[PDB]
């Protein structure tokens, strides 16, 4: 499998077995996991060594990812403004995850969607946002660049 990505210093995108990997996490000073699917355990929960969150997002071609956007970026700003660092995943890192990612880029570090996507794809090059996440993060960048959210 591909490695976890480092994206900024304290934000990394990776697979469900990167959110098993207590060493690295512990290393990484990784105080926060999102877990983007709505199945897969929040693994290593009831060792109370991290804050996590459920994006519950299903795979479907139907899924509305732009709801989360606003509470999946609050939480990486939580984790910023206190020094921990956050890892970010579905399965395997490649679609609902990695288009929450780029969301976040183009919020935060004021990044156009195609530079947000390059700037993700350069690091992990497996991401392949699925097509309505695109169409969700264009519209993500229309509404950035009138001031509707």
């Amino acid at each position: 499998s591909a490695e976890l990505t480092p994206i900024l210093p304290f934000l990394f995108l990776g697979n469900e077995q990167d959110a098993q990997d207590l060493d690295t996490m512990q290393r990484l000073n990784i105080g926060y996991v999102i877990n983007v699917t709505t199945h897969l355990p929040l693994y290593h929960y009831e060792k109370g060594l991290f804050n996590y969150k459920r994006l519950p997002a299903t795979d479907s071609n139907k899924q509305n990812l732009r709801q989360y956007f606003e509470e999946a970026f609050e939480f990486i700003e939580e984790a910023h403004q206190c020094g921990k660092g956050l890892l970010i995943h579905c399965q395997a890192g490649v679609s609902r995850s990695a288009t929450i990612v780029i969301a976040y880029l183009m919020k935060h570090t004021r990044m156009t969607m195609t530079d947000a996507y390059k700037f993700v794809k350069g690091k992990r090059p497996i991401i392949s946002p699925a097509l309505n996440f695109m169409g969700q993060l264009l519209e993500f960048e229309e509404d950035l660049n009138n001031g509707v959210t």
